[PDB]
This record gives structure tokens, C-alpha cells and sequence, in this order.
């Protein structure tokens, strides 16, 4: 329940006006917003974010797109956020995603797949650590914590 | 790629035209043809040519012709496959919440909407329903946010 | 009572994927769809429709705007649809528009004001004669009439 | 003009899961997110922000409240965002608020009134300077600007 | 304060119950009682006491007893006045979008829902429709988020 995950609205998501929608679905799922900001990534911020993918053929086109406009970074906290965050976002390739998920409802191409979520806790610690200073992460208690968790 | 999508008479009656169009809009697809009309007997029959041997066929044809449908064409990369996924499984009883039939329907006989099963059936229903006259050619300002 | 009105989502409304949102609003209200099409207006159509105001300084830009891409035209039928239709759209200038109306929720610029409604009965017969083949207007009965009207 | 406004989800807004809904209304309206932040104000930030109200009797409860947990600060850019942002939000006192506005749909008590928007372009510049480093402010062009502004 | 809200027979037929309940929840008010019954004629007459003078009175009474309604009772500071602001003007033609009658209704004879005029009318409508032990006593875990 101390578990955190990192979520990003990619440039296509911000451009397309989906930021509110993505945040509302995490809110209503019962997860806690703990960090939040908007920036345009430099390409080195890009390369470092996608380290897991540096060896892939699509890596430069991805780094090029990710660094091309403002993204919104966010940190979410809760029992199982990482796994659920990924469930909420739907398959990485939209073509595989079910209606009801972010990509399922909103995306068509894996190059414009709207949003990003850490694939594991560990990646999450890394991506949280990479984008936010520890001074940037608020610490609070949801008044509904006990309506949501046992 | 293009697909034919229709809201059947039960969907028009139940005020779901706007909802189904919003989900195609919000998915990134591009609307290109549009109209509302009560099909004749003939039009129903001819529309469903591929199910003439089925036993539910005449109930089907009479139902499709009892009121307005709304026909549409949507244009996009994979619209046909993706249009069917949006609508949900044909028999609502197998449809997942999140889909049109999943949120909105109970009975395969009142399953709210129709979508072309393949590109060949798509080009045929489009041409069955629309004159070239009526199909708009335009470029969405958002193409580069949706496709690579 | 009557009565029919003409609604068009204009090129900015069509580009911003607001077509369904507008239709749903007239549906939830209880009104009846009777005609529907998507077309790019020719410059001459635009002028025919904005005819009453050929002598406006803004008219040439309107005309140019209104025919720069596809609009969605509609006909709605029911007691007091003309007035009640203008109410759903909100005031012509989006700055005077209350939230909850179409323009209130979606527009900023008169001139990029998302949608048009007939200003009166007379105007609605003029607009519906203009844009629609009268032998292509559905006539059907809503299974819910006695739920919507006394 | 293109003006900027500062909007702030207060602590009750955050606790009630209303951050997404609010952001989404500014998006659908056509305005542009330019800075975003989640932090718990200090007792000193709270006075700073509400400085021109220090004399009113509720100020101490206000200030305590405002600093009782996290807020979400934002900056929005667009022609009229200040006038419009107040309109979207609704009367400061929710009892005077109309359904359709944030306070109208969501709030009951002026002391728990969900969110805050600059009362003027003058005050927006004070609020924006106060909460955001000028480099916390993205600079970017929406792909839709021509659809929203004529 | 408490008020009485009823979704009328047109509101129920048209599936607006949830919509209506959700608008009260999101505002912050606390649901305290709830039932579906078809009103008897006597019950309709009784509820509509004050309006016995009106030429529309027999229509209303026939109508309000023609199907099930949904009765509710809501609690919170200022619910009586705010309940009615959420409903919209009594005549939908005067209603603004954003309100229940503004978004959903066209005709005053089918104005979807009812809310109490005043605290005395609410206290009256609540004893008429509800027995005292149909009325739950609880405390929202959010009471502090809504009231100072
Ligand atoms: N052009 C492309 N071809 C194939 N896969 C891609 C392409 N662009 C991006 N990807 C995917 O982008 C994902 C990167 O993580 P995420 O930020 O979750 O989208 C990878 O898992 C890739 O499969
Ligand atoms: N009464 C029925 N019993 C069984 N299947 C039906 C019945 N009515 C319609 N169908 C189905 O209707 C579908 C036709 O395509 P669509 O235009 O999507 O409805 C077929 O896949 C049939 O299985
Ligand atoms: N540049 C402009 N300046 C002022 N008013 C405009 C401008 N462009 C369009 N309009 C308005 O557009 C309206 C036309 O109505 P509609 O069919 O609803 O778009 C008129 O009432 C004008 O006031
Ligand atoms: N207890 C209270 N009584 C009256 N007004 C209040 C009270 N608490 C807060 N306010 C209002 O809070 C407003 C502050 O502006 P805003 O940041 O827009 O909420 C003031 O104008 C006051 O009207
Ligand atoms: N001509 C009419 N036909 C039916 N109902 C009417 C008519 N004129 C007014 N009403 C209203 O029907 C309403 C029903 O009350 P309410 O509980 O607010 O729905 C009354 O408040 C009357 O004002």
C-alpha cells in the first residue's frame, strides 16, 4: 500500500486533451496522486526514461516523439498501483487493448499510444526517482483510505 | 480503410446514436458519411443477403425495416477490426462491459448496432447505402497525434 | 405543438470530435432525430445559409470558414425544439454562454462557436428547405412520446 | 490575449477525487495547460496567497484549511481564460452557484468550495509568480489552436 | 435539513434514476431513504394536496399513479433549496442545461422529478411516503470534506 507507480501522458495525450480523463480514472479507481507536473522532455530526459528500450529498433523514433512536446508526469500510490495502473491503461499496442482502458478507448497506433505506466515496481522506483526530486512528492492521507483498503 | 456502421432501430429508439458516435470520435476515427432512414423490406433483405439461410433471417429483416437506422462510414487504419471491437461481440451475452453491446444490450435480436465483418463486406455495405455524392473527403487536423 | 429545427455542427465542431456529444444532448433532452448528413458546404451554400447577413464585416470570413471543411447537419422535431434547441447550444458569443450549454462547455471564440441552431420557426423552415431534401426526412414515432409529452 | 489564469484545486477538492474532472473541463473548453503542481502549502504560503483577505474573520480558518493537505496548482492559457475560468468554476459561494459549474455540481459550503481561480488578469500574474517559477511554465503550441481561435 | 426527492413515472421509464441519484451524491448530500412503489390514486391526491385547485390536477394525479416512482430522502445543509436548484425550474421550458429538467425534460406534465418546496413541505412529504424506520442514520466519512 506504500507501492507507487509512475504514469505519463505522452505528447499525443496532452495534445489531444486527455489529461483530465486519465487522472479521473486513477482517482476513481481509489489511488492517491502524490506528484504531478508538466514539462517538455529534453532528448536526454527521453533516452534515460526509455533505457529499457535503448536496444530496440524503434528507440530513436520513440525518443524523438517523447521529446517533441509537453508530457505530464504523475506518481500514484496504493496497494497494487503498478499492476492496476497497467490494467487501467490497457495493452501497450492499442490494437490489443479492450474498450474500457485508456488505449482501448482512445488510441490506435503503438507510436501514439497516449500514456505510459511503469512495467514493474522497480522500474517504478527508477522512473519516479528519475523525474521527481524527493522534495517533489507530497505525503498525505486520503480521508477515504478505509473505504478503499482492508 | 473504411467500415460501415449502423445503429439499428432499437438503438435509434433508445437514444444511443450520440453515444456510439462519441466512442468512434474519441477513438481517433474519422466520420465520412452519415444519414438516417427507415429501410424498406427490400433494403433490409438486401442488406442482410449473407444470412438468408439462417432461421432468424425474416425476424431480422422485419426488425431492421420497422424504423430508422442511422448509417455511417468511418475511415481509419484498422477501422474494420477496431470498429467491431468497439461494438462488442455480436451476441450481447458474450460482450464485455466497455463495448457498445456490453454497456447497452441484452438480446442478439436487439443488439443495438451493426458493423461490417470484413473490408469486402465494408465496401459492399457502403456502396449498398451511400452514393459517392454523399461520402465526404476531408483531412482531420489531428492526424499526426493519432497516427505515427 | 410542432415543430422542427435545424442544427449544424460546424467545421470546428466536426474537427474537435464533438458530433456525438451534441447529438447525445438532443437525445437526452427527448427530441427526435429526423434528418442527418455530413457535407463540405460549397462557398455558395455557405452564402445562401448566411444570406440574412451578407452585409456584415465578418461575413466573408464566416463564408470562407463555414465551407473550409465538413459540417454535420441535423433536423430535430418536438414541442418547442426551436427555442429549447437554442438554449442547449447557449448564447451565440461563447463569452456569454453558461456552462452546461454546448458553447458554454466547448467554445471560446464567436467564429469558432462549434454549432449553429435556427433562431426561430420561420428560420428553421428556411434552413431545413435549404439543406435537406424533404423526401429524405424520416417520419417515425418514438416509442417514448407519452413519456416525454402530456 | 493570450492571458493566463491560475486555478487551484483546494484540499477538499483533492480529497474528493475531483482533480481529473476539473482539468477535463478546462481541456474540453479549449484552454491550454502550461504549469501543473501538487504540494501541501505552508501556513506561510497560504497567507501569501490570500494576502488581500487577512482582515476578514474567516481568514485564520481559511489559512489553516488551505494548508491542511495537498492542493493542485495549475496555469491555463487562452483568450479570456481568467473571465472564463471563473465562469467554469461558478460563484465563489456554492449556494449562489449554478449546476453545470464546478461549485454548482460539487460543493455545498463556501468554506469547502473545491477550487480557486484568479479573480482578474492582474491577480493571475500575482498568483502565477507566487506559486510557479517562470521555468516551471511550459511553452508550447496546441495542434488545435486554429479550430479554437478564429 | 432533509428534503424529499421523487423520480416520477416518466423519470423511471426513461432510466434517469441513477443519473438523478448520482447528481445528488456528487454534490455532497447524504442519501437517507429510498423505495419504489406505484402510487395509488389516493396517495397521489394526498401528496398533491395543495394543488387540488388546478385544472391540471386530475391529469397529474392519473399520471403520478400510472407507474412506479422512486422516492428518496436526502440530508445536508441547505438541501431543500439546493435540491431544487439541482432539479431546475418546475417548467422545463424555463430550465437551464446543467439541471435535471434542463438536460432531460421538455413538458411540465412530464417534468421527470419532484423536490420539496420548503422545509415544512419536506417534513410533510417525508412522513407521508416513509415510515420513520425506513430512514437510515449514518455518518459519511466525508462530512469534513464537505462542511467546515
Ligand atoms: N514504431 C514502433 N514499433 C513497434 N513498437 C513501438 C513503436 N513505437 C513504440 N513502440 C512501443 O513503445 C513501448 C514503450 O513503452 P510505453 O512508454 O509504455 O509506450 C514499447 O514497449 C514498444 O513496443
Ligand atoms: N434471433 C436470433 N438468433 C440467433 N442469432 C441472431 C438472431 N438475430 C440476429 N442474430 C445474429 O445477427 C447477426 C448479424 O449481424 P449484425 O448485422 O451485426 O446483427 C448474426 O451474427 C447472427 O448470429
Ligand atoms: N468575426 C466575427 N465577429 C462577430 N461575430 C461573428 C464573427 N463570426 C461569426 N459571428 C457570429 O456568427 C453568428 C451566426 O450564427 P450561427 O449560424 O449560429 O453561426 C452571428 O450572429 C455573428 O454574430
Ligand atoms: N466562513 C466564510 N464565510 C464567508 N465567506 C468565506 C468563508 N470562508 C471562505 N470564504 C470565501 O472565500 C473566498 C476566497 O476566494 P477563493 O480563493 O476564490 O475561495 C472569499 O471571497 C470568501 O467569500
Ligand atoms: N398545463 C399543465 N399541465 C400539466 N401540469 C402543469 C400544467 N401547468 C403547470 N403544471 C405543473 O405540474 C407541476 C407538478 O408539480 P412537481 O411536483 O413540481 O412536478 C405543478 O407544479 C404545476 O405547475
Amino acid at each position: 500500500s506504500s507501492e507507487r507507480t509512475f504514469i505519463a501522458v505522452k505528447p499525443d495525450g496532452v495534445q489531444r486533451g486527455l489529461v483530465g480523463e486519465i487522472i479521473a480514472r486513477f482517482e476513481r479507481k481509489g489511488y492517491k496522486l502524490v506528484a504531478l507536473k508538466i514539462l517538455q522532455p529534453t532528448t536526454e530526459q527521453a533516452q534515460g526514461h526509455y533505457k529499457d528500450l535503448c536496444s530496440k529498433p524503434f528507440f530513436p523514433a520513440l525518443v524523438k516523439y517523447f521529446s517533441s512536446g509537453p508530457i505530464v508526469c504523475m506518481v500514484w500510490e496504493g496497494k497494487n498501483v503498478v499492476k492496476s495502473g497497467r490494467v487501467l491503461l490497457g495493452a501497450t499496442n492499442p490494437a490489443d487493448s479492450q474498450p474500457g482502458t485508456i488505449r482501448g478507448d482512445f488510441a490506435v497506433d503503438v507510436g501514439r499510444n497516449v500514456c505510459h505506466g511503469s512495467d514493474s515496481v522497480e522500474s517504478a522506483e527508477r522512473e519516479i526517482a528519475f523525474w521527481f526530486k524527493a522534495d517533489e512528492i507530497a505525503s498525505w492521507t486520503s480521508h477515504s483510505v478505509s473505504q478503499i483498503y482492508e
